[PDB]
């Protein structure tokens, strides 16, 4: 059964806001992505210090981008932590809602929309470039997930019996028809190069076809 949710109205209005307001420096939405792939391998790498048994499920810690042009779908995949379905439902937009809250006053003070990892909800910049964001993720504790949302004020949550990821998050972009310049390799690199050259693992870009 694929179980369909209202986003917190807060969410909701923040999702408008990215999805209405005029703003060209959409590019950002990667370095978001990127980040949050690297802080949950941060939490896998911390936590299996503990408990080394946690890295059954894997041991490469790593970041894929994957652009699809058949699918115009860009993919975002680590070999973190992963997230549980309570993350999904309920735990993360809990949390999200003051950092909401936060980054919608900042906008309102002069701040930009580049800021919005700031306040612990640059998920959201995902919307600055796709319709739609499907998210595959698998944690240690649970079963593997799909969340979906094309914004419109809900989102749906299944299990997921595709193939099994071990352990992990696949963030899928189906991008907006002028939007497909993310696709493009040389596009890709310099984003990469630009806004996230520090990053502690590795991060491959793969090619098309
Ligand atoms: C906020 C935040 C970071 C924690 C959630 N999260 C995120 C961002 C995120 C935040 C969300 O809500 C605020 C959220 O639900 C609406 C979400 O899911 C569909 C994701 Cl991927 N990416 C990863 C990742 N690659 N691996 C593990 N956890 C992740």
């Amino acid at each position: 059964e694929v179980e369909t949710f209202a986003f917190q109205a807060e969410i909701a209005q923040l999702m408008s806001l990215i999805i209405n307001t005029f703003y060209s420096n959409k590019e950002i939405f990667l370095r978001e992505l990127i980040s949050n792939s690297s802080d949950a391998l941060d939490k896998i790498r911390y936590e299996s210090l503990t408990d080394p048994s946690k890295l059954d499920s894997g041991k490469e810690l790593h970041i894929n981008l994957i652009p699809n042009k058949q699918d115009r779908t860009l993919t975002i995949v680590d070999t973190g932590i992963g997230m549980t379905k309570a993350d999904l439902i309920n735990n993360l937009g809990t949390i999200a809602k003051s950092g909401t809250k936060a980054f919608m006053e900042a906008l309102q003070a002069g701040a930009d929309i580049s800021m919005i990892g700031q306040f612990g909800v640059g998920f959201y910049s995902a919307y600055l470039v796709a319709e739609k964001v499907t998210v595959i993720t698998k944690h240690n504790d649970d079963e593997q997930y799909a969340w979906e949302s094309s914004a419109g004020g809900s989102f749906t949550v299944r299990t997921d019996t595709g193939e099994p990821m071990g352990r992990g998050t696949k963030v899928i972009l189906h991008l907006k028809e002028d939007q497909t310049e993310y696709l493009e390799e040389r596009r890709i690199k310099e984003i990469v190069k630009k806004h996230s050259q520090f990053i502690g693992y590795p991060i491959t870009l793969f090619v098309e076809k």
